[PDB]
């Protein structure tokens, strides 16, 4: 009766024979690439096809880490990230409008470098994410940027990895350094849903930024490699599906 994805299930398997192994001698970040060393033999042991661009950081690590999922510009209106740096953004070094703020969906922000503040707001009806302005004296100017939930969710689709978050003993012996793995969180999805309750709870943040081109063809022009979605890795342990595998 029961089916599952045949490459998780390999992943699952490495991971959980890593945590099985006891202790493990190694030439010591230490924990983690120990880890990735032996889930690296599990490949052969098990004929698997790689298990790489797996992120793999203890819990103390994660708490400490911000991640990226994704970045991708809005979806409306066409050429939103131009008209954001110049409208409200502010001149750099050579008069030319930027705009880099991290925005939740919590609080407005509050910066005084800018003349406008920003807060995002999910429009659950309409299935977009809206980006928020308002000036200093509180009044709502405009609320027509937006990511639609299918570009997000195809940013998820698209771009999401396995991370696994680890604990794990260690031991002197013989002069020889080794580690035995405790446990293994293995986060292995995100939906579009989850994320945007944690923009509004105020743990996944959007930080824009973007920036101008000072020189060349293509100076005073927009210079923007994607608004990023940013949550701290241990946060990411609320939000997505996750396999303890112990
Ligand atoms: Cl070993
Ligand atoms: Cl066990």
């Amino acid at each position: 009766m029961k089916s599952m994805s045949e490459y998780l299930n390999l992943l699952k398997e490495a991971i959980q024979n890593v945590v099985d192994g006891g202790w493990h001698e190694t030439k010591r970040t230490g924990i983690g690439k120990t880890f990735e060393d032996l889930l690296e033999k599990e490949e052969d042991n098990l004929d698997a096809p790689d298990f790489h661009d797996i992120e793999i950081k203890t819990h103390e690590t994660a708490a400490k880490s911000l991640l990226t999922l994704f970045t991708k510009s809005p979806t409306n209106p066409r050429g939103a990230n131009t008209m954001l740096r110049n409208r409200y953004g502010k001149k750099d070094e050579y008069g030319n409008n930027i705009l880099h703020q991290t925005v939740s969906g919590n609080r407005k922000t509050n910066s005084n470098s800018y003349n406008y503040d920003f807060k995002i707001d999910i429009d659950w009806e309409s299935q977009v994410v809206r980006l928020e302005v308002f000036d200093k004296q509180d009044i709502m100017i405009d609320n027509s940027v937006y990511w639609s939930f299918d570009s997000l969710q195809n940013q998820l689709d698209k771009k999401l990895k396995y991370i696994a978050v680890i604990s794990a003993e260690s031991k002197i012996e013989n002069e020889k350094k080794y580690y035995k793995y405790n446990s293994a969180n293995l986060f292995t999805d995100l939906t579009v849903q989850s994320l945007c309750r944690g923009i509004e709870n105020g743990d996944i943040k959007v930080d824009i930024r973007i920036g101008a081109y000072h020189s060349g063809k293509k100076k005073g022009k927009t210079h923007d490699h994607g608004t990023a979605f940013r949550i701290n890795m241990e946060k990411l342990l609320e939000y997505g599906e996750v396999k303890v595998i112990v």
